[PDB]
């Protein structure tokens, strides 16, 4: 008689009185991006892969006022066994 | 007698009294983006892949004002077994 | 007698007393892309795969106000097998 | 006697009293996209899949204002096998 | 006596007492797009297949106000079994 | 006995007291496009597929003021079997 | 004795006191497209296929002020069997 | 009878009565990238992998105001045996 209880939670979760007061007066933003030459080559080769930001991969980011980036992948498992009995019998 | 218990919550939940004010006044933006030459060639050969952001990929990411980029992938299982029993009778 | 209970909620799931007030004045927005020669050769060639962003892709996001990208995959197996029993009994 | 209860909810589901204000006054906005020479050459040849934004794909995706872009696929299985028993008689 | 119950809800689903208000004042938009030459050629071989956004795809999303694009695909099942008895007898 | 309960809602659905408020004000839109060359030649060969935007497919979405697109694919199953019994008795 | 019990809701289904008010005040709209050269090849050619949006398909999609597309296929089962007894009794 | 509890939660999680209060007044923001050359080449080749930023990538990231960048991978298992039981018999 096995119990498995997994309550991974995730992102902003069973939350009670949550709350995000935000306020943004008075930006200006001008951000440009210019290139004379510019020439990545990023050629991944993986096999066996289980990771969050994977990429090989030489970027370029300019921000200005805001820029929100996350990646969420939860609960995951490559290879698990929670429970397990083997009885042999073979005469 | 097994019990298997997941309550694997995701992206803004369950929640109780959630509030999210925004405000954003007076911004001036002008994000331009210009290239001469830019020649990425990511060629990505994976074999067995679980992950989020897979991409071997040299992105160019000029952010104005705002730009929010995630990636949901929830409770996820490469390979799970979660309760087992075997038995072995072979005379 | 086996139990599995997966309430694995998603986006905005759930939800009692949820708001988002949003505002936005005054933007002033002129996001240009201009290219002279830009030639990615993205030629992904995966086998197995169960990932959420899979693209081996060399983009270009120029953002100006608002740009939500985000992506769902829910509850997912790529193997799964929740109970089990076996018998063996050829004579 | 198995069991299995998957509520897995989806998007913007089983809300209470969910609400959306927006706003949006002033705008000005003159996104264009120009490209002398582009040629992307993505030809992806997967073998089995089942993850989210598929795509080996180089994109450019200019945003002025607004430009929200999702993907859902719930409660997926690629090989799911929630209860079993087996048992054995061949003389 | 197996008994399987799969609420899995969908896109504003089973909703109590939502709303969504919206406005926009005073926009101005000239989103235009130039192309002097730009032959994308994605030609994708897939076998076996389930995700959301399959396509390998070099595309360019030019946004001016407003552009909302997603994708549903609900409670979906590549291989499910989900409850199974197996006897043997054969003499 | 068995019992299977699969109440999968969908699009706006079961909907209390559902509102969706729209207002539009002064928008000025002139989207032109405009090609000098384009040839996509995305030539898909899938072998069996269930997923939502099966398109490898190049496309070019300018948008002015509004442009909704979705996808709807419920409660889909690609192979099922919810419960089952097998008895054997060959002499 | 089974019992299958699918309430698969669709497109603004079961609804109690839904609204939607739209306006839409002073727009003024040029939209258009103009091709020296544009040849897309697409040659689909599937062989077993049950998802929404199939068509490998280089598209241009150039939106004014509003157009709307979506897809329903509903409740879908390329291959379900929901209940099953078997007995064998060859002597 | 093995017991497993893995509560592993996630990203503001089980909330009680959170509150994020932000401001931001009189930013002003010109943060430009400009390159003569500039040519990563990083070409990853990974066998096994299951960590966060799997990046093998030179990037270049200007900040201008604000730019929160975060990963998430939650509860993994590259091989997980939670509780097992052998039992051997072959005479």
């Amino acid at each position: 008689g096995q119990r498995v209880t997994i309550s991974c939670s995730g992102r902003s979760s069973n939350i009670g009185r949550n709350l995000v007061k935000w306020y943004q007066q008075f930006p200006g933003t001008a951000p440009k991006l210019l290139i004379y030459s510019n020439d990545q080559r990023p050629s991944g080769v993986p096999d066996r892969f289980s990771g969050s930001k994977s990429g090989t991969s030489a970027s370029l980011a300019v921000s200005g006022l805001q820029s929100e980036d996350e990646a969420d992948y939860y609960c995951a498992a490559w290879d698990a066994t929670l429970n397990a009995w083997v009885f042999g019998g073979g005469t």
